[PDB]
C-alpha cells in the first residue's frame, strides 16, 4: 500500500512507455579518458516487486531504469568543455546548490574549460539576453548555497529555440544544464532538437525543478524536504491562532498544484492539521463545512490545510502557458468566514486567520539533507552529460539515481494514493465524517475520565 | 536626541504630564511581610543635563518597580487572576507562566486564576470557563505561541467583570495587552473602588510595536524583528531571481515603524522602507522605484501596514481598520511597471505578508527572559499594592507607569534620529543625480576589479 | 554509497530466505478495526522478458493487516527505550502511544522507565501509563521522557513484569544490544506460553543498520552536525594556519561524517572509521592544505583512529576519545613547526550531546511517526523477533536475528564517498602543479571580472 | 537595585575617575562640511536622584555619540583602517561591514583597508596582506561568523605597526576587539602622537560577557545567549533522560557570569548556576545536588568559565589561562555519585561545552542591527576626530568613553539585583529544610491533581 499512484500527465508525450522509451539518447562516441576515474550501464527494476524467494524474483514489470553514475570513458574532450547553466520556471530551494554543485564538479573534476551562467531562464539564450551572460568560476559560486532564489535569476515565456542554439553555438557550449520543471524540460527537447538540426555536438541534460515532489520516476526531488520543514512552521503558527481564539481557524495554504504530498506531509510531521484538503481529493464546500461543524463540537480550534490546487471547481494564463488557478485559500477562508457568520448563533465569537507562506517556503535557502541531495544530483549530472547523456533528466527512486529521457517524465505524473499509508495517517489525525459525533466524543470524555483518576491516584499516591 | 519620539495620542486622557499624574496609586496600606526578602526610588524621566551635580533637563521622575520589604496583600491567601486581550504577540506565554510562578513560588499565593478569551472570560457567562493555574500547567507553555487562556476583541459589562472578579476571590487582576486592554482596566479598577473591593489592577503592557510611552523596549518587539528579517530575506530571494523584480513585504506597524524600521536595517537588504512617520505619495514611491531600477534589477519595498491609509478609502473593540496597504501597494505597483513595459521588459511583483507567522511565533530566548523580569516585577509591585498602573522599562530600568499617563502618548519614530538615519543610508535616495551617483558606482566599481585583478597577478607563481 | 560487513557479533553467518521469513503469533482471529496475505520486496533490484534480481532474497512489507491475532480492545501495549538517546525518540513514544489508542483502541499503554531496567522487579514500580493527554506533545522535546539506560537486567524478572501488567506487546525502542535484549525476553516469553509480541524499533543515530537506507534522527543529526561544522569554519578562517576540527557521531561507520563534510561544502579533511590513515597521512593532508590556504576543517567520526593508542555497563568497548587525541596530535604537528607556520590555531568542537539530545527536523517526526504506526500495525497483527525498517522508500519488516548480524558501512567507491575525495584536500596532486592551475583558474576569472565592469562604465 | 555593579578592573589605569578623565580626546580642528549633514551634548552617569528640577546623585556626564555637523578629516582624502583582534565573538563580520559601508556610502571616503589577523596585520612581516575592503568584498560577510579579516594573539611593536599605519595613509584605525586590544589602541595612538601624525585610534568594544563598564550591552552578547539556552536543553534534555542524569553545561563568563545567568533564568532549566561573582566550594556545590536529588530525578548545573577558579592548580597575550571548570566540576560530580551509588542507585553525568558554537556562530538579527548602530556612529564620530576611545551603549544611548576609563573598571553580577534574585527562585536552594520543602511540594500537587480529577469528571 505505498503513498504515491502515476497519472497521465496533462500534456503527455507517449500513452504508453516501453523500454525503448527509457532508453538515454547519448551523442555518438565517447573515446576520451576520465580524470575522475584515473564500461558499461548498468540498470534497476522500475519496480522491485516479484510476481509468481525459490528460484530468483522476477519483477511485476519488464521495466529497468539506467542507473546515474560517473563513466570511464567520456564524449566531450575534458579541458575544452563549455558548461552552461539556466534556471527556469519557479524558485525552490536548492537552485543555487544545483547551480554551484554543476559549476565545482565541471572545474574541480572535469576542469572544464569554462561554466556559463545565463540570467533569467531561457531568456538569457536569447540574441538580447546572450549579452548578460556571464562566466562561474569557483570565486562567484563558492558561498551561493547559503541563499535561496537563483543568482542566475530565471523567468517565465518561451524564447526562440533558433537565437538560443545560435547563443549556445556563438559562446561554445557543449553542455546546457536545464534546471526546471516540466516546462522548462520540454524546453529542452526543442533547443536539443534544434541543436541537431544543425549537427551541433550538444548534451541538454535536465536538473529537474518541482517543490511538490510530483515528479514520475522519482522519490525525491530538491527542496521538497525543505518546503516540508517550512510548511510546519507555518502550521505551527495557525495552530498558535486557532488555540488563541473562541472558535478559531487557522487555514493556511500549502504548495500542492497538482498533488498534495507537501500538504500531506506537513499535516502528518506536525500533528496539528484538523483538516487537510488536496487536490487527489476533491470535496464539496459543504463537506468542508461538515467536517469542520464536527471538530468544532469537541474542540474550540481548527487548522485546516489546503493545497492550493484544491477547490479549482470552486469557482470561475501565464507568460509560459500555464493555467492560473484561483486563490483557493482566499476562497476558502471567504467560504469559512460566511459560514461561520451565518450560524453566530452555535458559534458565538469565532475567527478566521488566513496564512500564505508561499514565497516563505520556496524562497528560503535548503535543509542541510536538501543540499547534500542537490550536491549529489548536480554531480551526477555533469557525469552523465560528460559522458554524453542528452534528453533526460536524473532522478531519484528506491535511493538511486537514474537516467529519464524527458518524453517519459513529462508524461506521467506522481500523485497521492488515498489508498496509502501516508494518506491514511492524514485520514487518522484529521476530523472524520464517518464517525457518530455523539458516540465519538462520549468514548472520549470517557478516554478522558479514566486518565484522570490514573493521574489522581499516582499523585494521592504521593 | 533620540531614534524614538513622542507624540499624543489618538484618545488621550491627559492633554499635560505633571509629577503628580506620574504618581502610582496603591492599595491603602502595607502591613503583611515579604516573604521574599526574609521606601520607593525613582529615576529621571529624562537623563540629560540642563545648564556641581547636574540637573535634569525635565522636572519628571519615575518610580522604579521592585520587590517591597512589606506588602499589601496576605500572601498566603491572595488569589492572582491573569486575563489576556487583543491581537496575540510573542510571549504572552512567558507572561502568563512567570506570572503564575512568582505567585506560587515567590509569595505562596492561595491560587492562581487564568480567564479565557479576554476579557470575555470575566462575564458572567464566560466565568465559568475560568481554570485554575498551577506548576503544572504552566510549567511548558514558554514553549508555544499565542495565549494559552486565548483573547477576544469586544467590550464587556465592568460590572459583570467584577462581579466574577468578586465571586472568585480575586485581589489581583493582571491584564497582559494593549491600550485598549489597559484603558478596560481601569474601569474594572474603577468599578471595584465604586464597591469597597480590595483588588489591584495591575497591567502587563502588550504591543508588539514598540510604541508604548516611557518605554523602550516591550516584550516581543525583538522577536518580531528576527522574523520580519527572515520575511525580508525571502522577498530578497524573489526579487534577486527576476528581472526587475520586486519583492514588497508588510510589516507590523500600525502607528509607527519601528518594526518596519529596525528590520530594514538589520537585514541590509531593504531598498524602499514605508512607514507611517514619513507618509509619501504613490507617485514618490514609484519614482524611488525607477531609480532603484536605474543600478538594479532587483528591489525590495518593506511596508508597515499604517502606511498609504491616505492612499484610498471598525473592529468588535472599536478600532479602526486599516487599508491593507501591502495588497493596496502591491497593485500600485504592478500598474506602474505594467504601463513602463517598454522601460522594463521583463518584471515581477511577489508580495510576502507574514503577518500571523511574526505574531504567533514562540519568543526568542531574550525576549523570554524580559518577559519573566516583568512578569516577576508586576508581582512583586501588584502584592505591595500597586494598582491602576503598567510595567514598563526605560534607560535599562523596570519602572511603574500610571495607566492614564501611558495611554495619552504613544512613541513613534523620530525621522531625524540615527535608526531612521541608517535607513535613509541603505535605501534608495531621491535627491541624488541619478547619472553622477551610478557613474560615481560602477568608478568605484572599477577601481576595485582592478585592485582584484592586481592582487591576483601577484598570485602566480 | 554503502557496503554490508559482518557484524562484531553475528548470530548467522550466512543469510537465507528462511531467516528473512517473519515470526509470526499463532493465528489472528479478529478483524482490524482499522480496515473497515504478505506482499514481498526484491532485496536487490538490479536484474540478472521481465528482469530477474541478481539476488533470490526477498523481504516482507510491513502494512497494516485485515486480520490481527491479538484482541484490540483487550490488548495492552508497553513500551521501553534503550541505550543512547537519539533525536526521534518521543516521536516514537507519542505515535506508538496513539495509534495504540486512536486506531486499535487498545485496553492500555504501559511506559517502562529508565530502559530495561524499568522492566526489573524493582524498576517495574515506576511504570506509568501512557493516555494521549500524556504524549500530546513530547514530540517536541529531545531525549526519551521514559528515560533510558544502560546494562543488563534479569529476562525472567523483566516476564515477570510483563505478565504481571498484562502486557501483550512490548515495543523496544534501542540499538543493536537492545533488539538482542528483546529476543532474549521474546525467548523466556515462549519458554512459559506468554502471548507476548517483542517487536523492535531500531534506534542508530549512525544510520549503520543493516536491511535499511535511513533509521531515524540520521537526518537531525546531518543538520545539527553541519552547524557544528560552520563553528569550526568560522573558527579556522579566523586564524592564520587556523585548524577546526570536530568529532561526529559514527562509531563503526562514517555515513554522517560523510554527508556532514559534503553538506557542509566546508570540510578539508574527512576521517571516517572506513578509512583508517595514520597521524603521518593526516599530517601530511593537512601540510598540503596549508599550501594554498590560511584554513582546515578537520571532520573526525568518533570511531575513527581507534588503532592510535591504547566497557561500559552493557558491555560496549569504550572508544579512546579520538576528538581529543588528533587535536593534540595537531597541535603537536604544528608547534615542531613554527617555523613553516609562524601563527596558528587549532579549536576542537565536540557537539555530541547537542547532536543527540536535539528534537527531530520536522521529516524526522514524519518518519518516526510512520515507524512507529506500522510497527503497531504489524504487532497488533502478531509479528515479533522483528524490526521495522525502511530500505528502496517501503517499510519492511526484518528479523532481528539478521539485522544484528550485520552492519551497513560506507563503500569508499560509492558517490557520497566519492564527493568527499573531491572537495577535501588530496594526497595524489602535485602540491606545486596544483595550486599553479589554481591561481591560473583565478587569474583568468579576476580579469573577467575586470573586462566586464570597465564594459559597466558608461 | 540593579543586576550590574562596578568594580576595579585587574589591571586599573585610573583609581579613581573624574569628569576631565570621562572627556573624550578630539583631534585639533574641525574644518570640513559633513556630507551626510547637507556642539557635545551629554547624558547623566546616573539618573537616580538626590535629597525642582531633579538633580544627579553623581557629577559624572558622559558624552553621546552622534553624528557631527562639521569633522575633522577630509572626507574623499581619507583612509580607513579595520581590525580585529583576541577570540571571536557574534557580530565581527557586522562591525566589518558596517564601518566600510558608513566610510564608503556616507563619507565616501577615499578607501578602507583591512588589516590581517589582529594587530599582526599592522607589522612589517603582516602589512602585506593588508586588503582593501569595498562594497563588493562586504556585502554579504554579515551573514557568516568570525571575522574575514581574521584575529591573533600576541603583541605587535608599535613603532612597526605606526610605519604600517604611515606607509598606507591611515586616518582611522579602528580596532576591534577587548580590553587587550584597546590597550593596545592607546600604545599605537600614543606613537603616532609622538610622531605628530595626523590619525584617530578608535576602538569598537568586543566582549561577549557583557563585562564593559560603562555601557549596558555589547554586541554579540544577546545571540551567545540564545545559543547559551539551546545548549542548556540539549543538557535538559540528556539529563531526564537518566534516573539522576546531571547535565553539565559551561558557559562563557570569565570574571563575570551575566551569560550564565541570563541563560540560567531564560531557558527555565537550570538546577544549579555556577558564577565567579560567587565562589563557593566542592562541598557546597555536592550539597546543592543532593538537595535537588531529593525531590528530581534530574539536575542541570550551569558553569561559567570563571568559576571554581581556586578550586586547583598565560596565553601569547600575557592572558591568564584558566582551569578548565567545565571539566573538573564534571570529574568531582562524577566521583561524588560515585562514592555514593548506594543512595544513587544508577546516575549519569553528561557535559557540555559549547564555547566555540557560541563564539563562532552569526548574529541575532538584532545583534545585527546593534552592531551596525555602534559601527556607524564610530565612523561619525571618528571623522569629527574623536580618538583614544570606545563607543558604548547605556540606558538606550550611545555615548564615547575614553579606553582608560573603560580598562579600569568591570561590569559584574550585582547578587543582591532582579537577575541573581531570579537565579536563586528558579535554583535548588540550600536554606531550605529539604523535608517540609518537599512536603508543601506534594501537597500543592495533590491540590492541583484533584483540581483536576474534578474537573474532568465535571
Ligand atoms: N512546451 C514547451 N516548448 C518550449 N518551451 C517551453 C514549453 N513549455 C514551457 N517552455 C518554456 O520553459 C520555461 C519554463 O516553463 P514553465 O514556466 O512552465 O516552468 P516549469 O519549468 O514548468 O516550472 P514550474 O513548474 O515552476 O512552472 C519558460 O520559458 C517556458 O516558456
Ligand atoms: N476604552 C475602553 N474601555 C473599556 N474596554 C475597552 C476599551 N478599549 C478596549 N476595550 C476592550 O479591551 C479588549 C482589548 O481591546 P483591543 O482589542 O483594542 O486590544 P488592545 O489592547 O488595543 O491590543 P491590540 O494592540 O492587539 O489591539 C477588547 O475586548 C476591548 O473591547
Ligand atoms: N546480548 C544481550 N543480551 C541481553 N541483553 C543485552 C545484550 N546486549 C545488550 N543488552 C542490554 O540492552 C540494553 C541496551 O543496550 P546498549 O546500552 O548496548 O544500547 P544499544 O541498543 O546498543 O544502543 P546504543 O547504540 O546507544 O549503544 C542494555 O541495558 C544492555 O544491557
Ligand atoms: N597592554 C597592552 N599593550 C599593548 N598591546 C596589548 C596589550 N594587551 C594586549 N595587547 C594586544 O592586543 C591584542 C589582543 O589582546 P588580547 O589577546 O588580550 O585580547 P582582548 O582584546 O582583551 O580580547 P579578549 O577579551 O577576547 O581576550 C593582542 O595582540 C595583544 O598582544
Ligand atoms: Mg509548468
Ligand atoms: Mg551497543
Ligand atoms: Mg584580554
Ligand atoms: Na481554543
Ligand atoms: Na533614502
Ligand atoms: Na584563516
Ligand atoms: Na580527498
Amino acid at each position: 500500500r505505498v503513498t504515491s499512484k502515476l497519472v497521465k500527465a496533462h500534456r503527455a508525450m507517449l500513452n504508453s512507455v516501453t523500454q525503448e522509451d527509457l532508453k538515454v539518447d547519448r551523442l555518438p562516441g565517447a573515446d576520451y579518458p576520465n580524470p575522475s576515474k584515473k564500461d558499461k550501464t548498468d540498470y534497476i527494476m522500475y519496480n522491485p516487486r516479484p510476481r509468481d524467494s525459490s528460484e530468483n524474483p522476477v519483477s511485476v514489470s519488464p521495466l529497468l531504469c539506467e542507473l546515474a553514475a560517473a563513466r570511464s570513458r567520456i564524449h566531450f574532450n575534458p579541458t575544452e568543455t563549455t558548461i552552461g547553466i539556466v534556471t527556469c520556471g519557479g524558485i525552490c530551494p536548492g537552485l543555487n546548490d544545483v547551480i554551484r554543485s554543476i559549476t565545482l564538479t565541471g572545474i574541480n573534476v572535469y576542469n572544464v574549460k569554462r561554466v556559463i551562467g545565463f540570467r533569467f531562464g531561457y531568456w538569457g539564450l536569447s540574441k538580447k539576453g546572450s549579452q548578460t551572460a556571464i562566466e562561474l568560476h569557483r570565486g562567484r559560486v563558492t558561498n551561493i548555497h547559503h541563499y535561496g532564489g537563483t543568482i542566475l535569476g530565471s523567468s517565465r515565456g518561451p524564447q526562440d529555440p533558433k537565437e538560443m542554439v545560435d547563443t549556445l553555438e556563438r559562446l561554445g557550449v557543449n553542455i546546457l544544464f536545464t534546471v526546471g520543471g516540466d516546462g522548462t524540460q520540454r524546453g529542452a527537447l526543442v533547443i536539443s532538437q534544434e541543436a541537431k538540426r544543425r549537427g551541433v555536438d550538444i548534451s541538454v541534460f535536465g536538473v529537474p525543478k518541482t517543490i511538490d515532489n510530483d515528479l514520475s520516476f522519482s522519490h525525491r526531488t530538491f527542496g521538497f524536504q525543505t518546503a516540508v520543514e517550512k510548511a510546519v512552521q507555518a502550521i505551527r503558527a495557525a495552530y498558535a491562532e486557532a488555540v488563541s481564539a473562541n472558535y478559531g481557524v487557522g487555514v493556511v495554504k500549502l504548495m500542492g498544484r497538482d498533488s498534495g504530498f507537501i500538504a500531506a506531509q506537513a499535516a502528518v510531521a506536525s500533528a496539528q492539521a484538523n483538516i487537510c484538503l488536496v487536490p487527489e481529493n476533491p470535496i464539496s464546500e459543504q463537506e468542508v463545512m461538515s467536517l469542520l461543524e464536527r471538530r468544532f463540537c469537541h474542540s474550540r480550534s481548527c487548522v485546516i490545510i489546503v493545497a492550493e490546487g484544491f477547490g479549482q471547481d470552486w469557482g470561475r494564463y501565464d507568460a509560459s502557458g500555464n493555467k492560473k488557478l484561483i486563490d483557493i485559500g482566499v476562497i476558502l477562508t471567504e467560504k469559512v468566514k460566511a459560514f461561520l457568520k451565518a450560524n453566530k448563533s452555535r458559534y458565538p465569537d469565532s475567527t478566521v486567520k488566513y496564512i500564505d507562506p508561499s514565497y516563505m517556503i520556496r524562497a528560503c535557502p535548503p535543509s542541510a539533507n536538501d543540499a547534500l541531495f542537490c550536491a549529489t544530483l548536480a554531480t551526477l549530472a555533469v557525469h552523465e552529460a560528460m559522458a554524453g547523456a542528452t534528453g533526460c533528466i536524473i532522478a531519484m527512486r528506491h535511493n538511486n539515481y537514474i537516467l529519464v529521457p524527458i518524453k517519459v517524465a513529462t508524461s506521467v505524473r506522481r500523485v497521492l494514493d488515498l489508498r496509502g499509508q501516508l494518506w491514511r495517517q492524514v485520514r487518522e489525525i484529521t476530523v472524520d465524517l464517518g464517525s457518530d459525533v455523539r458516540l465519538a466524543r462520549k468514548l472520549e470524555i470517557r478516554r478522558e475520565l479514566e486518565a484522570i483518576n490514573r493521574n489522581r491516584d499516582r499523585l494521592h499516591e504521593e
